[PDB]
Order: C-alpha cells, then structure tokens, then sequence
C-alpha cells in the first residue's frame, strides 16, 4: 500500500534523472567501477535496484561477462529498451521483481546497488541489497562495501525559530472570527517532528562528528530493523544546541583501489543534501562539556524509520527528546 507508493515513485524517468544529473553520485560510481575493472572483467554481477540500469552498463564499460539487473518498478520495461538499444542483450539481463522474490539462474560474484535513501536509511532499500547476498558467492564483493553514518551536534536558531514562527499561524484569537490557538501546539509538534533535509554551513557544527558503520559484506537484513546509535560528544564551542545534523559516506573496497562517495557537508553538494533534527528545547552546552545520549532508529511499515533521540548535557543534566518521522521530512531545498 504504502509500498504501491513507493515502488510507483520509481517509475517516473524524471526521478531516475534527478539522480543519474547527480554528477558527484553517477561520476563516483562509474569511477568505482571502471577502476575496479578485475571485480568485473568476466565476473556475474547483480544490480539490486538498478531502475534505468546505469550501473549496469558501467558493470558492462568494465568487462563483466553476464550482469542481472533486478528493478521492481515499472523503470524495468525502460532498462530493457535501453539495453537493446545499446546492443548488450547478451551480456545485460534485466528481472522484473523485487529482490525478495526473482529467481535468479546462478551465484554472482559481485553486488552494485544504490540504495542509500536521504539520512542513508530511509526507503530501507539497505535491507534489500543485504537480502541479496543469498546470490552472492563465497568471497564475492558488495559494491558499495561500507557505509558511515555521521552525526554532529549544530547550533541554528533561526532555523529553530522558524518552526514556531510557522506554527504561531494558529495563535490567532480571531481569524475570520474562530479562535484557532488551542491548534497551536500541535502544529508546533508537527513540524519538529520533521527532519530538515537540506545543506548547511559547517560553522554550525558544535562537536567532531560520531561515526557509525554498517559493514554491508557482515551485516544482516534483521540488523538494520532497529539501529542504536550510542553517542557522547566533547562540545568544541558553547551554545544552544537544537538537535543533530546526519550525513553519510560509503566505500566501495575493490581490489585495485577504495572509492569513496560523501555526502558529507564538507564535500560538493550532492542530491542527498544532509538531514538535520531539531531538539524539542534546544540544550544549553559550555565548551568542554560533553553532550551524551542516544539516537535510535526503528524500522516502521513505511519503508523507513521512527526516530528516537534523546540527548543530555552530562554537566548539568539538562536533557532534551525528540521522535521524528523520517518518512516526512522538511525537504527545505
Ligand atoms: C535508493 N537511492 C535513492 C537515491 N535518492 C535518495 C533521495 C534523495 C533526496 C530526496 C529523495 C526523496 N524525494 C522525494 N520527493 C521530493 C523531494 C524533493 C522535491 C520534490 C520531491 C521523496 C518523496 C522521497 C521518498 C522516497 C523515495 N520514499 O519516501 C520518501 C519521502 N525521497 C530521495
């Protein structure tokens, strides 16, 4: 239902060139690929995913011998049109279906995927690419292999203010009349529970970030149901904090070279953005102290997760909350 939805949002070419005119995103994997070129000269790949195929063909610009490109969404009848049209019927097979139910012919030695959603684990596509391993050989490669989730507190009161300056639509004692403030507070609620996808200025930033890895050649599907993301920060500068910014980096650990492709606000905009949460009350925090807390992320029915943060200034016991739903964001871009 929610997953008509989804699988149908994938269907659109105009989706599929938003992220393939992602330069940073399609350069990153294409060089990846192509510079890994013994993970691919003659090897079986699986393309979990692959909806206009792109990756599929950079799997084929490598050498790769038979490729399965596996796409649920009606995008699947397009990537046949283009791998006819590009002559590579022999080598690019295209299987219609989820992941979770194509039978695949044989073992493959290699799975490509781009199945980082914004903040990495929305759309939970992660859980599928991992599902995937039953195709993969013994000692075959996830392509990417690793990914790092990043969270730094920030400091930004102009966007904390927006969010009551927004929601005070409804302290009105009179519009046309009604009395709409008894609303007020709920919408506040509303849009808190938000996050807040878009770029920023580092300057925000109040701590080194914590970084926490999800091993895609160790990991499980049922690992990533429910994610804690322990936390304690030394506080680099004081100020109110007024929540978490997120953002990612994977790697693809090939035998030739290790790529890297970040979203990290410190590298060339990408179109993941970063994602930030807002604290209910923002946390006062002095430079030296240490912010410690948890940040924990449940998988829902969705195709995402709620999430729980909870956070304390261990100096002075302060401690702020906040559930957010990372299904419907704030896309501030
Ligand atoms: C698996 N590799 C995906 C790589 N791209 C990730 C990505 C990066 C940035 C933004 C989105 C995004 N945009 C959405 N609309 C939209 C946003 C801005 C302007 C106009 C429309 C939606 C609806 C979703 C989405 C999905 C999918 N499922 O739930 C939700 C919510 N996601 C997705």
């Amino acid at each position: 239902s929610s997953a008509v939805q989804y699988f149908q949002f994938y269907g659109y070419l105009s989706q599929q060139q938003n992220m393939m005119q992602d330069y940073v995103r399609t350069g990153t994997y294409q060089r990846a690929i192509l510079q890994n070129h013994t993970d691919f000269k003659d090897k079986i790949v699986l393309d979990v995913g692959c909806g206009s195929g792109i990756l599929s063909f950079f799997a084929a610009q490598a050498g790769a011998r038979k490729i399965y490109a596996v796409e649920a969404s009606t995008m699947a009848q397009h990537a046949e049109v283009l791998v006819k049209s590009n002559n590579l019927t022999d080598r690019i097979v295209v299987i219609p279906g989820k992941v979770e139910e194509v039978s695949l012919p044989e073992q493959v030695d290699i799975i490509i995927s781009e199945p980082m959603g914004y903040m990495l684990f929305n759309e939970r596509m992660l859980e599928s690419y991992l599902h995937a391993k039953k195709y993969l050989k013994p000692s075959g490669n996830m392509f990417p292999t690793i990914g790092d989730v990043h969270l730094a507190p920030f400091t930004d009161e102009q966007l904390y203010m927006e969010q009551f300056t927004k929601a005070n639509f409804w302290y009105q004692p009179s519009f046309h009349g009604v009395d709409l403030s008894a609303l007020r507070g709920a919408a506040v609620d509303e849009y808190f529970r938000q996050p807040v996808v878009d770029t920023f200025d580092i300057r925000i930033l109040m701590a080194k970030s914590v970084k926490y890895t999800v091993n895609f050649l160790e990991a499980k599907e049922g690992d990533l149901h429910r994610i804690e993301i322990p936390f304690k920060f030394h506080m680099l500068h004081s100020g109110l904090v007024h929540g978490l910014a997120f953002w990612f980096d994977v790697a693809f650990i090939g035998s030739i070279m290790t790529v890297w492709l970040s979203t990290a606000p410190t590298e060339p905009l990408t179109h993941w953005y970063q994602v930030r949460c807002l604290f209910q009350s923002p946390l006062f925090a002095k430079a030296g102290d240490t912010l410690s807390g948890t940040c924990l992320l449940i998988a829902n029915k969705r195709q995402s997760y709620d999430i729980s943060i909870v956070a304390q200034v261990d100096q002075t016991g302060s401690k702020s909350s906040n559930l957010l739903d990372l299904k419907n964001p704030f896309f501030r871009y």
